[PDB]
């Protein structure tokens, strides 16, 4: 009995193994416009994406992930609310079974068609493990999906989705470039936050970007194709993996452009 997106192992049920899922720093959240504050103290926010490495394409039973070789200063993402480095390790997406769900965060109240999220690590903890125990471990970058026209960077995804449709698959995917997924502004709000999945460990800064990407109906159809089950079993199509919005407890979200 793992836990899931369905009736029995959803999201309501996740606090049970994992009882941080009712902490005071949890993921994601509704972001109110209009309560956010532009926050002076902020640095301008730098996606160097450039020397990116992609290796693989993972089907983990809840989402697929795009790795990244992270064992040199690469793909980095630094400044903004970050203090240091953070190198991103992996890519994936949270979406919903019709385009009007499936983001995580949402934006006074408004839910997108999905949410790509790009996983750091901060470099000052060695790699990924050590940085999950510590409260600025990771950054994560959220950017958010509507439907309308196609996005041609995300293609090479969409296209490689066919070879890993059930849980447990995977395919090489090298050369894969995330510069093309994103949007023309970097504004964004950010707030400290946790792992959307289990284990749901508070450790992550949330910059979640303003201006969502454009993805074709048929895109998102495709990522729609994809199995929570593994080969053989019965089919449960990959749809609604997003977590609803958390309490904010005693937090601030913070806006980077007035
Ligand atoms: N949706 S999201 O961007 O918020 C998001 C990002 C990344 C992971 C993720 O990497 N989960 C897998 C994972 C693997 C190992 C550890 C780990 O090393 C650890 C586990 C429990 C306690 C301490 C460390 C943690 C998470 C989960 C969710
Ligand atoms: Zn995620």
């Amino acid at each position: 009995h793992h836990w899931g997106y369905g009736k029995h192992n959803g999201p309501e049920h996740w606090h049970k193994d994992f009882p941080i899922a009712k902490g005071e720093r949890q993921s994601p959240v509704d972001i109110d416009t209009h309560t956010a504050k532009y926050d002076p103290s902020l640095k301008p926010l730098s996606v160097s994406y450039d020397q990116a490495t992609s290796l693989r394409i993972l089907n983990n039973g809840h989402a697929f992930n795009v790795e990244f070789d992270d064992s040199q200063d690469k793909a980095v993402l630094k400044g903004g609310p970050l203090d240091g480095t953070y190198r991103l390790i992996q890519f994936h997406f949270h979406w919903g079974s019709l385009d009007g769900q499936g983001s995580e965060h949402t934006v006074d109240k408004k839910k997108y068609a999905a949410e790509l999220h790009l996983v750091h690590w901060n470099t000052k903890y060695g790699d990924f493990g050590k940085a999950v125990q510590q409260p600025d471990g990771l950054a994560v970058l959220g950017i958010f999906l509507k439907v309308g026209s196609a996005k041609p960077g995300l293609q090479k995804v969409v296209d490689v989705l066919d070879s890993i449709k059930t849980k447990g698959k995977s395919a090489d995917f090298t050369n894969f470039d995330p510069r093309g997924l994103l949007p023309e502004s970097l504004d964004y709000w950010t707030y400290p936050g946790s792992l959307t999945t289990p284990p749901l460990l508070e450790c992550v800064t949330w910059i979640v970007l303003k201006e969502p990407i454009s993805v074709s109906s048929e895109q998102v159809l495709k990522f729609r194709k994809l199995n929570f089950n593994g080969e053989g079993e019965p089919e449960e199509l990959m749809v609604d993996n997003w977590r609803p919005a958390q309490p904010l407890k005693n937090r601030q979200i913070k806006a980077s452009f007035k």
